[PDB]
């Protein structure tokens, strides 16, 4: 658990930054290049604020799987010269599985917390918010409003973002490598 | 950072508790036999809400130093017969500085959430919530309503209870070892 904590810090300060589009206020990681990563249900416009900067989105593709299934994740090119540090090194090939994940959230509502929840198992099919969606992973943690884009990882690892909760369990979306080329 | 994650989780696990007063919710520290702390503002009276369960309180000391100036804790004896886990051993002689801590709370609304503060610097006098206040360590973080009662920690250390913030720094009162004998 200790070095989880201290990768998850790390991860936050190095790539993590807080956005507030016109549907709530995210934690957003950015993951290589210009290109940063929010549950597609932020439904970023144009212009999105970062860290309350204006910042213009010059591109922005929702995640679905070959069938064209949500998969819940933007994927985001943003117009600053700022170039994110690489972190694709940390992303499985596959859904992974753990018994012991930190979720890390950076909003204004929680601002640097850290959350220990415990086992994450894939979960693969889900409804959620009425829709279904493939490639979730579960965690049996009270997850609440204000926390999606939370960024779970564990030694070493980047596993996904943290997109809903049904108040009893909360659920990420698997962030793999494949997305980013 | 590492090890101090790691000894506040299991700190908070094996010791403390969401209490609800009719001053609001707060995170409980259990330290000895049946003796917990609170923020004096939590303001506790006959029966506190303990992890949702209506607990009885035998006895309630507001501590106050040599001049009867308020340190903001209250001490609580708790009607249960299970004991905590006597953490004493953990609590310094005098107030503690250091360069890495973490705030660990646990209500409804930040449940195990767990904040690397930063430095925390003692910081004696303090004029908290409009009352002149002693033994205050404070930390550089935006802590906000519903974190009293946090837990301050560093490896094998518990530095105080998180009792109050001006929106931009908060303020733990020392938890000392001769408050409780
Ligand atoms: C993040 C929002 C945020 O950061 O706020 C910005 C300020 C939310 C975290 C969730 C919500 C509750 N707990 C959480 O961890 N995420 C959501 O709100 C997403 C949003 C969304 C929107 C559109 C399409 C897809 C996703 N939705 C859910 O988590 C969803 C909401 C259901 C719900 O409880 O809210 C109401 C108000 C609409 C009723 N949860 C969900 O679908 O799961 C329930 C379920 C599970 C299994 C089978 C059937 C239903
Ligand atoms: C914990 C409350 C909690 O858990 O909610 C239960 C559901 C609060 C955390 C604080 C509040 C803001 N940020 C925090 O970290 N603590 C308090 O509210 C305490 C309460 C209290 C009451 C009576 C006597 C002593 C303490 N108070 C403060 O933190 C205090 C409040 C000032 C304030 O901003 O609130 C208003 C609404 C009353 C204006 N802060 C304070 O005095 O510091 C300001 C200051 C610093 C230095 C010099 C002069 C003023």
């Amino acid at each position: 658990m200790g070095p989880a904590f201290e990768f998850a810090v790390a991860m936050m300060k190095r790539n993590s930054s807080t956005v507030k589009t016109e549907y709530g206020e995210f934690t957003m990681l950015g993951i290589y290049d210009r290109w940063a990563v929010l549950p597609r249900h932020a439904k970023p416009g144009p212009t999105i604020l970062m860290n309350d900067q204006e910042v213009g989105v010059l591109d922005a593709k929702e995640l679905v799987d070959k069938d064209g299934t949500n998969l819940e994740l933007t994927l985001l090119k943003l117009n600053r010269n700022e170039k994110f540090r690489d972190i694709r090194g940390f992303l499985a090939k596959e859904e992974v599985e753990v018994n012991e994940a930190v979720l890390a959230i950076n909003t204004s509502k929680f601002p640097n917390m850290y959350i220990p929840v415990g086992q994450v198992t894939e979960y693969g099919f889900l409804n959620l918010g009425g829709t279904p969606t493939k490639r979730m992973l579960m965690y049996n943690f009270p997850t609440r409003a204000g926390q999606c884009g939370g960024v779970l990882m564990s030694t070493g690892k980047v596993l996904g973002i943290h997109v809903g909760g049904n108040g009893h369990q909360g659920f990420s979306a698997a962030l793999l490598k494949h997305y980013f080329n």
